[PDB]
RNA sequence: GGCAGUUUGACUGGGGCGGUACGCGCUCGAAAAGAUAUCGAGCGCGCCCUAUGGCUAUCUCAGCCGGGGACCCGG
């Protein structure tokens, strides 16, 4: 039964939402791969009189690049619980977001015959804390 | 304008003044095919755009919720 049910880390997105940068240089060092900039939709009084323009950057880490990061990133954070999404997700922090999910996820990310993951296969807050906690650190 | 010839439109609950229903577009009036009037009700057009056109690739939007009214992740 299990195995095809045990949690997995599908992507860790690290980003800095400045609102202006060379911050890409450091985000790339702490992660290992090339960052990408983020534009800002809608204009605002806080001098964002530009819609399509650099406001921040991010990096999406998957597989080893993600673990090699969390091993040296999680120690930096502290909190837990009441900091976890309903989808068994959690973000702390420069921000660090961890996306967790069960094995049959591709079914909702592929092009052909897509389908939205059943709420029964959907990860849970508790199932999340467990997995993480059960991997080099403590909860709440 | 000393003098000559003329013009100075139409619509309109008479005419004048006001206005334009004088060329166009939409809803309603309009009575479940089409057509349909009033100085009928609501309101527009006389442009603007070299991309705000065209095709292809990739992608999904308003709004709300949860996690770190800018940005990031998920629903
Ligand atoms: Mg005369
Ligand atoms: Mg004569
Ligand atoms: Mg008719
Ligand atoms: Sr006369």
């Amino acid at each position: 039964f299990h195995e095809m049910r045990e949690p997995r880390i599908e992507k860790v997105v690290v980003h800095m939402g400045i609102g202006h940068a060379n911050a890409e240089d450091i985000l790339g060092e702490i992660t290992g791969q090339m960052p990408v900039r983020t534009k800002a939709k809608r204009t605002v009084g806080e001098f964002d009189i530009r819609e399509g323009d650099p406001i921040g950057a991010k990096v999406t880490l998957r597989d080893e690049m993600a673990e090699e990061f969390l091993q040296t990133a999680l120690p930096l954070a502290e909190l837990a619980t009441s900091q976890f999404d309903d989808t068994g997700n959690f973000s702390f922090g420069l921000d660090v977001t961890v996306n967790l999910v069960r094995p049959g996820y591709r079914v909702a990310k592929r092009d052909k015959a897509s389908r939205s993951i059943p709420t029964k296969h959907r990860l849970n807050p508790a199932d999340a804390v467990a997995f993480i906690e059960s991997t080099y650190d403590v909860e709440v």
